[PDB]
């Protein structure tokens, strides 16, 4: 399950599969992406905030329970026009790193954790060096990536990958006045803005998804 | 008004509109350019430092009273063959922010704050993330750009923007000690250097060149 | 001299002209390029340490008494398929300080200086600049590049080029416990990454090969 809700003009997604640390599944990013598609054009709606629901994690990434339907999802997140906000509630491990890193923003606390351990299960690593290597450059990317280690926050808040350590108990309401400060910035220029990272990182994604095929 | 001085082989160049926060006007940045390019091949001068008057700020960024003209300026900027110090007397904003990180070398005090605002105004930025990112990665890029925030000296210089922090009093000669130890280096090194770092950069600089006619 | 062990599965390369603090002479050079391409397929071999003789520098780099023949060791370096660990006993400078970024991990201890001073000896720069700004960004590879400035230790682990600093005494034990853990990792996901990595940093080696010639 997926939680859809509203706090005035920013709609919020939370990840709802709590006993098993909101883990992915095809179902539930097939519904993230279309509330992704809608909230872009409804009016309602000028900034988004994804989080995870309880205590553990943001989310575990992929449930232990294809290449092409990730990268709709990475596109669709890419292709927002409107700001979206990270509330990490816990950690994001796996493929839930790399989709938190394609928020605009990050929020978290201290217990939360970040990395990518597909090296521990014999999976090659694509995106995540990809998304990593664009943040920190090659030295933290390697080693992240070889290691598979789950950084703790303050290391991730230090080296710029979270922008706000907060109390546990106030992750959402900083997300919230995140979003509310950048859903009054000026539309256009969010608009423009937006596009103009996307661009930017467009050949680096492209390249790592043919990457992806191949490896 | 712009003040020119040299300090041995050390030209300098002072921003000097002090009651407009050192903001640039057309005309100012004229003069500014044709100074570039004479100290570029003049013989008595090994080093070039930028600094602006008085003690609230190197520059507000464009006097609140065309994207090619300002084109022409980063580019005499990254022509340079010989070294480039910035003495930041203070605050750096909007597109002073740019000019300030296309010097070589950066020097501040602890009240420096440095960013780019350009949002909050509703301008789409091009040229601050091309720059941002080449210096920080995405995640710092995007939350300064989207939130406009200013930056302290602290921040700046922990995540590698400012080089040397001084106590306010000391910061241009610091940027003189600087940049009369550069001014030392082998020249032909020093040149070669500077054309190899332009040629890195270049891509992207026409990249975000073209996507400003464009946005 | 050069020195060649085991520990286990970890080959271990021992650079060893202490006298000149290890630095590189063309049939160091020579020797090393053949074992690495060895350690490659060879089956005993799950991953391997770089490290030097002495206490006072791992290297530094080239000895005071072509272009091609350097850029034979650069490919050689980037073409394992397996785990590269340096083992920094002391200071890397010049070509040593790029032999060492292209390792996968470093360890060092508080005393290990790193940086590139060829501007000093009147040598332009191009391999430098593109490995540092690949893991730093441009200010402060430009700034490290134009003085030529030795960094200490500490600077270069919060920086993120150093991944773990140790006493000077367990430098070694800390790096093969490191390459012991990746030798552990599936050996088809660390060459599938590690060629990845190759791949996205592939066009800026050629670009600074090419560049290289010229300047």
């Amino acid at each position: 399950d997926v939680l859809f809700s509203n706090h005035g003009r920013v709609a919020v997604i939370t990840l709802n599969r709590p006993e098993r640390l909101n883990a992915w599944t095809t179902p539930m990013r097939e519904t993230i992406i279309d509330a992704l598609e809608r909230f872009n054009r409804d009016p309602e709606v000028a900034a988004i905030i994804m989080t995870g629901a309880g205590n553990r994690a943001f989310s575990a990434g992929q449930d232990l329970s294809w290449v092409k339907e990730w990268q709709r999802y990475y596109t669709a997140l890419r292709s927002l026009s409107k700001p979206l906000v990270m509330a990490l509630n816990g950690t994001a491990a796996g493929s839930a790193f790399q989709v938190a890193l394609l928020g605009d923003i990050r929020v978290g606390h201290p217990g939360v954790r970040m990395g990518q351990p597909e090296i521990n299960a014999g999976i090659a690593s694509t995106t995540g060096p990809w998304i990593m290597n664009a943040m920190l450059g090659m030295s933290r990317t390697i080693e992240l990536t070889l290691t598979g280690r789950l950084m703790e926050a303050e290391e991730c808040h230090r080296i710029g990958l979270i922008h706000h350590l907060v109390d546990e108990d106030k992750v959402f309401d900083k997300a919230l006045e995140i979003a509310t400060e950048l859903a009054a910035k000026p539309p256009v220029a969010m608009r423009l803005d937006k596009q103009r990272f996307r661009e930017m990182t467009e050949p680096g994604f492209i390249d790592c998804i043919e990457a992806g095929e191949r490896i």
